[PDB]
Formats: structure tokens, sequence, C-alpha cells
């Protein structure tokens, strides 16, 4: 579905432009790389990936399913 409102919530720890580096010190999510972005959420989704709060991560990302993970990512890889 869209991008921007999947990620809607996220933008809450990730800033308005995805560029606050989340809680425990993210990379800058804008533009990580929609592949990178995309690799990372399926990572987390499936759990085979990890990070400073990859527990919150995987519980956000769980609502999500590879459709809208790809839609997030694209969105987020230009943000
Ligand atoms: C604050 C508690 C966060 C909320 C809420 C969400 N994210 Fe996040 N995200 C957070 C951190 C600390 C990081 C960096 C990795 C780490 O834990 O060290 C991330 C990372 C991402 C990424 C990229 C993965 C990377 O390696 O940087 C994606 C694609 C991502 N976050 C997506 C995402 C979604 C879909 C959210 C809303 C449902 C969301 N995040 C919330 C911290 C936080």
């Amino acid at each position: 579905a869209d991008g921007a409102a999947l990620y809607k919530s996220c933008i809450g720890c990730h800033g308005a432009d995805g560029s606050k580096a989340a809680m425990g010190s993210a990379k800058p999510v804008k533009g990580q790389g929609a592949e990178e972005l995309y690799k990372k959420m399926k990572g987390y989704a499936d759990g085979s990936y990890g990070g400073e709060r990859k527990a919150m991560m995987t519980n956000a990302v769980k609502k999500y399913s590879d459709e809208e993970l790809k839609a997030l990512a694209d969105y987020m890889s230009k943000l």
C-alpha cells in the first residue's frame, strides 16, 4: 500500500524526515537504500537481522508483510 502512509507511525522515532538517529542511534533511515531497507525489514520481519533495538523494530515490522515492506522501503529510500 502507500509507503508514506505505512511509515507514518515509524516517523515518531525516525523523525518526519526519517533522519533522526532513532533512539538507540539508528543510521539515518533516509535513503538508506530501498534494497537495504527492504532486506533489513525482511530480516526483522522473519527475525534474521539485528540492531540496537531490533526487538522494537521486529515488533513494529511484524504489522507488515513483503508487499507492505517493499512499499515502506521504497518510501524510506526517497523519504
Ligand atoms: C523507536 C523505538 C523506533 C520505532 C518506533 C521504529 N523504529 Fe525503525 N529503527 C529503530 C532503530 C534504533 C533502528 C536502527 C537499527 C538498530 O536497532 O540499531 C531502526 C531501523 C529501521 C530500519 C533500517 C534498518 C537499519 O539497519 O537501520 C527500517 C527499515 C525501519 N527502522 C523501519 C521501521 C518501521 C517500518 C517502523 C514503523 C512501524 C519503525 N521502524 C519504527 C528504531 C525505531
